[PDB]
Order: C-alpha cells, then structure tokens, then sequence
C-alpha cells in the first residue's frame, strides 16, 4: 500500500493575531482537505505526553467491578440514562477494543438541557477518587484544553471557506457543545482471537471497518503505531503516525454544509497487534446549531441542500454508524 499524503500543519498562528499569517494556514488547510482529506496539527500547544501516560494509569489500573459500575447501557440494563458517556467494555476471546467515552464537563445535573432530558445530554460519570486520584480533573482539563485547539482549528476551517473567522466557532461554545473525548485502549493479546478481527474486502486485517466521522470535524491523538488508512482515488493509502501530533479531518457534517467541497474522508482501521491509544475529540456544535449550506464551488455560493441542526444530525449519525459496523 502506498503512503498518504498527510503534510504537518503549524496551526500556532491561528491561536494568534496576525491575520495574514492564519491566512497561510488556512490555505494549507485547504489544500489538505481537498486532497486526502487528512492532516498533521503541529506547534498545537498541548502536553499529550502527559495526556498518555494519564490514559495509560487509568485503562491499566481499572477493574473489572469498575467497568460494570460506569458502564453504558449497551453493557449494563440499569444505566439507562447512559447511552454515550462511560465504559465500554471488552468481551475477552470475542471483542478487543474497550473504551471510556466523557461528554462537556459543564454538563451538570442543574443544566437546562440535562433538566429536559434532551436526547444526547447526559451527565459524566467518573470512578472513584481515591482509586484513580487526579484522573477526573485531568480528564475535564483535558477537554478544555483540546476545546481551545478545536476552536483555533475552526478559525482555519472558516478562514479557508472564504468566511469569517468566527463561522463555526460562534457555534461551538463551552456552555452546550455536544463535543465528546474517547480513551480508546486496543490491547496487545496474546493469543489475539481471531473473532476480533475482521477482514476488508480487499483482504486487510481489521479492527474498525471503513466510515465516515460524525463530527464537524475530528481531533485525534494516536500513539505510535501505524493502523490508520484511508481511502483515496487511488485506493486505500496508509497513514503515517506521529505521536507528536494531532491527526485531522472532516465529518460528515462539514461535508453538508459545504456540498461535499470539503468531503469526509472514508478511513479504516488495521488489525494490530499491539498495545496502543486511539483518543479522538470530535468536534460537535450545539444541540440547535443550524448552519445554512452553502456551496464555495458555486459563484453565488448556493447549495441544493436542506438545513440540519446538529442535533438531528448527531443522534441520528451515531446510531447509523453502531448499525454499520457495531457497537463499540
Ligand atoms: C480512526 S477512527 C477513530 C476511532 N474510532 C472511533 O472513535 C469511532 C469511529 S470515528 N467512533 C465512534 O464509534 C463514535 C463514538 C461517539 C461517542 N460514543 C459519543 O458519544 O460522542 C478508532 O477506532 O481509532
Ligand atoms: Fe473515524
């Protein structure tokens, strides 16, 4: 398989104030979003050192008893209101992947959207404090922190599609954002069981099957293990890893919202057999957040699509993508 064409992106001038300088970024945006549809954020600003190894205490210090205690209702009948955040269990000699997915920390017990028991609003759950110490304050420092990269990344977006800094960030707020952190552990198995693995048809090993993200767009840290491909018009390409790094790419809702200008990238991932972290931020907007479609292809910039609220889009994306290649 060929390498893919990902260039590493110094996105500090968009945490800054000069604006000819985000310009330059954004254009590099462009151009990767139109190619391959993925890439590299360096000069990022955050510690993901320290994010790993904090992600490595906790899904390596977690028990068994734990897991039934924070896990979702797919895995446990009694938490029915967890339906997106907590664990996602392992099935040993069957599924090897395993999981702790957090929503916005602001998203309390007394928040308007909590109080209604609007459909993808829930409050976190954490383990025990003097089980996992400082594991919940890193976790919601976290999200802020990858929140702030976030945003600087939607001013290039916004500045690329010949809008306004501000475009998608006016809707991307701390106070509502459906944005979500997972802590994805793959193990390293010895024997790794074969009901574990699938296969593509073009014969690849797999561990995850093609797709496109639900996201706006999708802020990952991986370790440094090469697993990821995405498809091209040249087939599908491997992409490099770098651990340094944030990987980057559009969902499926800047693909509506720009005609398929910006597409979502169909991507898989290899089987491997090695202990490794996939921890993705998608970037999700509000539960209400609208915006019209338009088309930059186009001179007056009309699109042929019908507006969708993110909320719609959310609910319904992530019960599609449980359907096509099953339940985390
Ligand atoms: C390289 S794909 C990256 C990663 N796979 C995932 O993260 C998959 C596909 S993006 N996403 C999901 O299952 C949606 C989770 C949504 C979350 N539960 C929520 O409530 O927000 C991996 O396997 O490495
Ligand atoms: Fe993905």
């Amino acid at each position: 398989v060929s390498k893919a064409n990902v260039p590493k992106i110094d996105v500090s001038p968009l945490f800054g104030d000069d604006q000819a300088a985000k310009m330059r970024v954004a254009q590099q945006i462009d151009a990767a979003s139109r190619d391959t549809g993925f890439f590299y954020a360096v000069n990022h600003g955050i510690n993901v050192q320290r994010l790993s190894q904090k992600t490595k205490e906790f899904h390596m210090s977690i028990t068994p008893e734990e897991k039934w205690d924070l896990a979702i209702r797919a895995y446990n009948k009694e938490h029915q209101d967890q339906v997106r955040a907590g664990y996602y269990l392992s099935i040993p000699g069957k599924k090897a992947v395993e999981s702790f997915c957090y929503l916005n920390p602001n998203f309390t017990p007394d928040h308007p959207r909590i109080q209604a028991k609007t459909p993808t609003h829930e409050v976190n759950v954490w383990p025990d404090e003097t089980k996992h110490p400082g594991f919940q304050d890193f976790a919601e420092q976290y999200y802020w922190d990858v929140f702030g990269l976030s945003s600087a990344l939607l001013k290039g977006y916004a500045l690329a599609l010949g809008k306004e800094e501000n475009f998608f960030a006016r809707h991307f707020k701390p106070d509502d954002t459906l944005a979500s952190v997972v802590l994805i552990r793959y193990p390293y198995l010895d024997p790794y069981p074969e009901a574990a693995i699938k296969t593509a048809a073009d014969g690849t090993k797999l561990s995850f099957e093609w797709h496109e993200d639900v996201s706006l767009i999708t802020v990952l840290y991986q370790s440094n293990v090469q697993n990821l491909q995405v498809e091209t018009a040249a087939g599908y390409q491997d992409i490099e890893a770098d651990d340094t790094g944030y990987l980057i790419n559009c969902g499926s809702y800047m693909a509506h919202l720009t005609n398929n200008y910006y597409k979502a990238p169909i991507h898989r991932v290899k089987w491997v057999n090695a202990e490794r972290q996939s921890l993705p931020f998608f970037v999700n907007l509000g539960y209400d957040s609208v915006i019209d479609p338009f088309d930059p292809r186009e001179p007056n910039g009309k699109s042929d699509r019908e507006p969708l609220s993110y909320g719609d889009y959310l609910q319904n994306g992530l019960v599609s993508l449980i359907n096509k290649n099953g339940q985390t």
